[PDB]
């Protein structure tokens, strides 16, 4: 599924998503328009092995099981096929506990990149919430 950007606005807000541990949902919706085109089907393969998943791009590495990421953890306890579903709700759920690890919203490399700092407020502008 693409999602639309109010459409992805609501469904995040809908999860719990808006100010989840300071970040308002602009951020949210900023950080998956950047890492996945709104795309829940996303996949793409790191340089180590692990592959980023879904809506989101949640990485193998760490955060669930693809069975070929030697090594790797997953602390959401979930297959990373689980985050690539139309419905957003895995996704979300493993975002809020990599979100709550230390570092906040700069687990995200293109958030870090492309959204801290900026007018993020413009991602929600006209949305229905
Ligand atoms: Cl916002
Ligand atoms: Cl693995
Ligand atoms: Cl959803």
């Amino acid at each position: 599924k693409v999602f639309g950007r109010c459409e992805l606005a609501a469904a995040m807000k809908r999860h719990g998503l808006d100010n989840y541990r300071g970040y308002s949902l602009g951020n949210w919706v900023c950080a998956a328009k950047f890492e996945s085109n709104f795309n829940t089907q996303a996949t793409n393969r790191n340089t180590d092995g692990s592959t980023d998943y879904g809506i989101l791009q949640i990485n193998s590495r760490w955060w669930c099981n693809d069975g070929r990421t030697p090594g790797s953890r997953n602390l959401c306890n979930i297959p990373c096929s689980a985050l690539l579903s139309s419905d957003i709700t895995a996704s979300v759920n493993c975002a809020k506990k990599i979100v709550s690890d230390g570092n906040g919203m700069n687990a995200w490399v293109a958030w870090r990149n492309r959204c801290k700092g900026t007018d993020v407020q413009a991602w929600i502008r006209g949305c229905r919430l």
